[PDB]
This record gives C-alpha cells, sequence and structure tokens, in this order.
C-alpha cells in the first residue's frame, strides 16, 4: 500500500513531472482505437435526439439496456456505458451524458434499474449561460418522470465546490422507494479542471464513504459524459488500486477506460490533472 504509494511516486516522476512523456503518451492516447468502437445503435436516426454531443457516443458493445417494456418511449437506447474495474459482471461505474430533457425520464428508468444509489454529477446546469445538464431534479418537493416520483429530501452543502442531495425514488409501477444520494461537484467548467485537485479529492473521499460498499454501479455524469467524467473515474480507479496493493499504469489505465466508452478524458491539461491529484493525495498519505 505505501509500498504502492511509492511505486505511483515513481510513476508521476516519469509520466507527469517528464513532460516529455506526458506529451508522448497523450499523442499515443490521441491515436489509440478502441476494437470494436462501433455504435451504430447510438446512430440510429430514432436515437439522435437522445444524444447530446456527436462527439460522444455509447459502443455498441459496452452501453447500458433500458427494459424496453418499462421504458418511456418503448426503447432500450440510453447514452451511457457501463465502465467495469476488477468484475466484468458488475460495473464500477456508470457514465452517462447529462440528461437532455427529452430523456429524463430514461435516466431514472437507469437509475431505478442498476440499483444505483449514488449519483456524481460534475458540471453546473450552466456556464455564463451554456447549458450542460438539464435540471433532472425538483429543487423543492416531488417530481414525476413517467413512473418515477423523485422527492428532494434534504440537501447539504459542505463548500464552494461541492453539495450533496439527497432524494427519494419511487417506482410508481412497483410501489418499491429507494435513497439516492447525489453528489454534485459545482467547479468544474466544461473541458476544464478544477482550480483546487484539494477539493475534488475530499469530493471523492465523500461520494466514496457513502457508496463504501455496494454492489450497484455509481452513476458518474457531467456534459457528454466523457471529459470531467472520464477524468474522476480515471483517478478514482487509479487511487483504488493503491487502497489495495503492484504495477501500475495509469495511461493503459485510460484506455481500459476508452475500450468501454469513448472520449474518456477530452483534454490533456484533464490528463495532466488526473495525474496531479493522484500524486498529491499521495503525497498526503504518505507524508502521514
Ligand atoms: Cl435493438
Amino acid at each position: 500500500d505505501i509500498s504502492t504509494g511509492h511505486m505511483i511516486l515513481s510513476y508521476m516522476e516519469d509520466h507527469l513531472k517528464n513532460k516529455n512523456r506526458l506529451e508522448k503518451e497523450w499523442e499515443a492516447l490521441c491515436a489509440y482505437q478502441a476494437e470494436p468502437n462501433s455504435s451504430f445503435v447510438a446512430q440510429r436516426e430514432e436515437n439522435v435526439p437522445k444524444n447530446r454531443s456527436l462527439a460522444v457516443l455509447t459502443y455498441d458493445h459496452s452501453r447500458v439496456l433500458l427494459k424496453a417494456e418499462n421504458s418511456h418511449s418503448h426503447s432500450d437506447y440510453i447514452n451511457a456505458s457501463p465502465i467495469m474495474d476488477h468484475d466484468p459482471r458488475n460495473p464500477a461505474y456508470i457514465a452517462t451524458q447529462g440528461p437532455l430533457p427529452a430523456t429524463v425520464a430514461d435516466f431514472w428508468q437507469m437509475v431505478w434499474e442498476s440499483g444505483c444509489v449514488v449519483i456524481v454529477m460534475l458540471t453546473p446546469l450552466a456556464e455564463n449561460g451554456v447549458r450542460q445538464c438539464y435540471h433532472y431534479w425538483p429543487d423543492e418537493g416531488s417530481n414525476l418522470y413517467h413512473i418515477y416520483e423523485v422527492n428532494l429530501v434534504s440537501e447539504h452543502i459542505w463548500c464552494e465546490d461541492f453539495l450533496v442531495r439527497s432524494f427519494y425514488l419511487k417506482n410508481l409501477q412497483t410501489n418499491e422507494t429507494r435513497t439516492v444520494t447525489q453528489f454534485h461537484f459545482l467547479s468544474w467548467y466544461d473541458r476544464g479542471v478544477p482550480s483546487s485537485s484539494r477539493s475534488l479529492l475530499d469530493f471523492r473521499r465523500k461520494v466514496n464513504k457513502c457508496y463504501r460498499g455496494r454492489s450497484c454501479p455509481i452513476i458518474v455524469h457531467c456534459s457528454d459524459g466523457a471529459g470531467r467524467s472520464g477524468t474522476y473515474v480515471l483517478i478514482d480507479m487509479v487511487l483504488n488500486k493503491m487502497a489495495k496493493g503492484k504495477e501500475i499504469d495509469i495511461a493503459a489505465t485510460l484506455e481500459h477506460l476508452r475500450d468501454q466508452r469513448p472520449g474518456m478524458v477530452q483534454t490533456k491539461e484533464q490528463f495532466e490533472f488526473a495525474l496531479t491529484a493522484v500524486a498529491e493525495e499521495v503525497n498526503a498519505i504518505l507524508a502521514h
């Protein structure tokens, strides 16, 4: 563990500090091509409006399938990609776009059927007016999204950069009711990075003190569900490996991600950030 901390630091010296290797790797990464990588379903005429960003469409081989029988639009399609870590049965996350007005019922169906109870949201809803994600929850009281009643139970504001919202999610078909906890990071702007890595890391720690430990996937979204969402996942997967002890390849770990959803980590600056974040956390642990 501390052992693996020093192993990560060694890696950081060769891949974060050496700017040449950063570039080279990112250049490698940009050209990297997943196989398979078809997204024919996502590119159907019928699913065009269910996609926010034409640049980031879920692969046919790695998409969440809504149960068409319970679907709002009688369709299985949602732009969400399961993301496996250890286990090919149980994906650790579902990365998905910011739900659109057209797809909110769908987003909740995926939350219900995935058994998900922790959501991570890494965008504000608007950026100097530029919409990122539809306001898919009620700011007070109850809203109905198809057969999914969502009630806002409470809302806890930790700091300038993040808050938590607690929901009750009732399936009106089955009369069941679950608590879904939504972690909302507010200072991570489109195609950019947080100013404080310390905030994003504490935010992560809070996400995981609440998740620990559940079968169901964490639902991570932002905008395209690639850039920020992927930097989170990448940062979070690499520290989990430290969490449980040998070898470390962050570039290779990112490939594993891009095998499962295109676009993951949109910028070299974001990649640089994910690295800097892992390093800083590992500097803190080892300091103690
Ligand atoms: Cl089909």
